[PDB]
């Protein structure tokens, strides 16, 4: 296998836990070389924890609040930043020489290990600005230099609504006016779920569910086979219920 | 003067020529070098015509109605496309070595002369499918050769919503993956009028009044200066009453 190389995501509850089991079961599905990786919190039962075992290589725990955490320092200065900055985290995976790191709140819908042929930081325009990339799909290369400078970013700067969005946009500056290789296709992170979606949607690769209501929130009912396009919606629940579901034997 | 080089916006009736006389009295007002030029249709009154004639260095007259008309067989093809038929016409300004397109429901904020630096085709990204170049501002290079393509295009393939971004994309599909600097600058054709705005929404060159309702289809009340962040509405409205309506003498 490509042991050097994997997708990493991350869950900091049970909730977000339910997207990384269906995207990691998504990965599986579609044959992925590289190997899978979750970031998870102590908030993270470890029931869950698991089933998560079970979908992913390697469930990495991170804890902020512990005072031996590499970003414990930058927490105390930006309290409300827990999330991002476990986040961050990502970045000190210094065993892998590339990553493709993955919202939780993603799935996938074909081989997408052709990601590995970009370089940091390659990553998908944002709908709404498109001269910033949306930091919920995107190639990098680990490194502790990079992660440091990424929280002395987020200490300096902090997140107004406490994303990673506009820290790695900060950093990686150069990103929308500098070689169009790192602008991966939207088809890789297809966050805007009429015509241009009747012509390019078919060809989606990753839909994100970017926004307030995630797949896991809406109530699923067998006897409809709906919840309460949904094409995107229903297709997250069919890898849930059908791949995910039986892994708990 | 660069009499070689045009702004070039559309008019096909009296509501968007308010727009255009915006436009162009912005574009006066942030001094460009460049001459001023309106498509405009037999639709438009001749008394608004002879306004525009006080803004635009050339009013030319497009009738796609006309059986002379270069785009009069296409037309009887596809008669719902009017619009965008006249609008193709830009490229047949081969009297210019180089233009500047602008929707007639833009406005701006600043000098944007440096746009003929780039080649054609340079567009903005559109918000929503940021792989596709909105069509409202774009740098391009007048030819009889690549007009009659367009209208082959236009032909063929036809426009679902009216609108000459698809056929304009289809034709330049080169714009997503290919040479950064035809991406022009988002705040070259600001479209999607909270956090991404706070922080760059103040360097805009061009604003763009995007969708259904266009800022003269408000009311405007002198008593309070206001339309019954409405910003940039505030803003178009104060060019037309204190730019526009004296042109009026
Ligand atoms: O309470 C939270 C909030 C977010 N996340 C992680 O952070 C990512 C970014 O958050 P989200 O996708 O909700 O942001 P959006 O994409 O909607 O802007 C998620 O996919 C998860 O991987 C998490 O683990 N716990
Ligand atoms: O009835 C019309 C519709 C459109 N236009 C021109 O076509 C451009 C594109 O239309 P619009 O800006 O309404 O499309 P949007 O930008 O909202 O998608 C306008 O700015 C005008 O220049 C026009 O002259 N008459
Ligand atoms: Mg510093
Ligand atoms: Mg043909
Ligand atoms: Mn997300
Ligand atoms: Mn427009």
């Amino acid at each position: 296998s490509m042991t050097d190389q994997a997708f990493v995501t991350l869950t900091t509850n049970d909730a977000y836990a339910k997207g990384a089991l269906v995207l990691g079961s998504s990965l599986k599905q579609h044959r992925t070389t590289r190997r899978l990786v979750v970031l998870a919190t102590p908030q993270v039962s470890d029931s869950m924890r698991k089933v998560l075992e079970t979908v992913f290589d390697e469930v990495i725990m991170v804890d902020v609040l512990d005072s031996g955490d590499s970003a414990h320092l930058t927490l105390m200065k930006r309290p409300e930043l827990g999330v991002m900055l476990t986040k961050l985290h990502c970045w000190s995976l210094t065993q892998y020489s590339k990553c493709v790191f993955m919202d939780a709140d993603t799935l996938v819908l074909a081989n997408i290990d052709d990601l590995f042929d970009r370089e940091e930081l390659s990553a998908a325009p944002d709908p709404g600005w498109p001269d910033c990339f949306n930091s919920g799909v995107f190639v990098y290369q680990p490194s502790v230099e990079t992660y440091n400078q990424l929280l002395h970013l987020a200490s300096e700067q902090g997140s107004f609504d406490g994303g990673d969005q506009g820290i790695l946009n900060t950093f990686f500056s150069s990103w929308a006016t500098t070689d169009i290789r790192k602008h991966l296709p939207f088809i890789y992170n297809l966050s805007s779920i009429l015509p241009a979606f009747k012509v390019f949607g078919a060809s989606a690769k990753v839909v994100h569910f970017l926004g307030r209501v995630k797949p896991w929130n809406y109530t699923y009912d067998p006897k409809t086979k709906s919840v309460k396009h949904p094409e995107f919606l229903i297709l997250w629940w069919n890898i849930f219920t059908t791949n995910v579901l039986p892994l708990l034997q």
